[PDB]
């Protein structure tokens, strides 16, 4: 995309901590940038929309190349962050409102480095990543997500010279779902064969998808939470078409370059329904804030080893809370993501181990070694109504069959039109982000 001249781009300042030992950290003066999908797209030498509602203008965008020549994405000024997009920062806390009323629904954002010209790339192997979260106002059907993806640090600017904005304009998004709803891919409008998504007034799908590796630290609302590894072959940003995208709609979910299911550790799905929930007698009380700690263990305990284990623990009101465990007869009580856990649990659930097909923890680790961009988002799910996270999936499945039940939400929950009314004022908060060696962040 070209860059427009109507509004300066002003990312929100967000300090994080880089740590060397427990309680010995230094501030890193980073910032938050809005994903290019949420930006106004208009004519390069005017005010005329190139995209309105869920459609590209066919006169301006008869082809992707012409669209890209004629159109530009514009900046987010400071005033518009809260007023238009529902984003705000207080000290080291970042807040994202779900619906902001001209009416904005959801948000996806990235962490910029201290220069505000590149994404802050995190080399996560043999490191610990930690943050405080509040998901108390997110119920069934919503997801306040924090995760990493194998985006380029410059959003693709060096690879795709028609991308003028780079990381500064939140470009280059890709993930392990190979999404077609990304409006700008490889420096070009994804306007070919663009199709609105029914019941989604703001979104559509273009000819291409954009694939890359994804490490989900946090997919969650107050009812259920998960962390998940998604390797791809290769891991780096890859524009896809046809079978390579692994499109759900053509029966290709397991035929593409990315592991779409991922290998998940989701406490409720692993059959501990009392670990996490909205109340003081759950082990971890989702009505109150808490700290989420993630440790990425290698084979030799060094930065050069292969990724072998994703460990997790929590801190809430000064109380250390170890992760829940897998709880099925004849299955080891795993409390972390490893290749063995993935094989054993997917075996039990009858899920295809595409994680293993894509190179497993080792391949996931190669993405983490090269460095990944931090994503913070809030969203509802127009495909599957978040049932995969917090309900029975498939909805018609027996909840006593291992793998089906992922949370207590009813199978009628999560319809975007309903959650966008009922949960309009939901806000996820991510704060006090800390990064360092294992054992350094609490």
């Amino acid at each position: 995309q070209n860059v427009g001249t109507q509004a300066a781009e002003e990312p929100l300042n967000l300090p994080i901590s880089v740590c060397t030992a427990p309680g010995n950290c230094q501030t890193e003066a980073d910032a938050v940038v809005l994903d290019s999908n949420w930006r106004w797209a208009h004519t390069t030498t005017g005010y005329t929309n190139c995209y309105t509602g869920n459609l590209w203008d066919t006169t301006l965008c008869p082809t992707p190349e012409t669209c890209t020549t004629n159109c530009a994405i514009d900046g987010v000024p400071l005033a518009d962050w809260s007023g238009t997009y529902g984003g705000s920062v207080t000290g080291n806390k970042f807040n994202l409102k779900f619906v902001t009323v001209s009416t904005n629904i959801g948000a996806r954002t990235f962490l910029l480095d201290s220069t505000k010209t590149r994404y802050r790339m995190f080399q996560l192997l043999n490191r610990e990543f930690t943050y405080d979260v509040d998901v108390s106002s997110l119920d069934c059907g919503l997801n306040g997500a924090l995760y990493f993806v194998s985006m380029d640090a410059d959003g693709g600017a060096a690879k795709y010279p028609t991308n003028k904005g780079g990381a500064k304009y939140g470009t280059g998004y890709c993930d392990a779902q190979c999404p077609h709803d990304v409006k700008w891919i490889n420096g070009l409008a994804n306007s070919k064969d663009w199709t609105p998504i029914p019941g989604d007034a703001n979104s559509g799908k273009g000819y291409y998808g954009n694939c890359c590796a994804e490490l989900d630290i946090w997919e969650a609302n107050k009812q259920s939470q998960a962390f998940t590894t998604h390797p791809c072959t290769p891991n780096d940003q890859t524009r896809c078409e046809g079978v390579v995208c692994g499109d759900n709609d053509s029966g290709d979910r397991y035929n593409g370059m990315c592991d779409k299911d991922g290998c998940d550790f989701a406490s409720y799905r692993m059959n501990d329904h009392t670990f996490y929930g909205p109340g003081s007698t759950f082990k971890l009380d989702s009505t109150k804030p808490f700290t989420v700690v993630s440790q990425f263990i290698t084979t030799d305990g060094t930065d050069n080893g292969d990724f072998k284990e994703f460990r997790r623990f929590y801190v809430q009101n000064g109380v250390r809370i170890e992760n829940s465990k897998v709880n099925f007869p004849g299955i080891t009580a795993y409390d972390s993501i490893t290749d063995e856990m993935c094989a054993a649990t997917k075996g039990l659930f009858g899920d295809l181990d595409d994680h293993k097909n894509k190179g497993g923890m080792k391949q996931m680790g190669e993405a983490m070694r090269k460095g990944m961009a931090l994503v913070m988002s809030i969203w509802d799910d127009h495909d599957v109504n978040m049932l995969w996270l917090d309900s029975n999936y498939p909805p018609t499945g027996n909840p006593s069959t291992p793998g089906v039940a992922r949370g207590p939400c009813p199978t009628t929950s999560g319809v975007p039109s309903e959650v966008e009314v009922t949960q309009a004022n939901a806000v996820v908060s991510f704060g006090n982000i800390k990064f360092g060696p294992i054992g350094s962040t609490v």
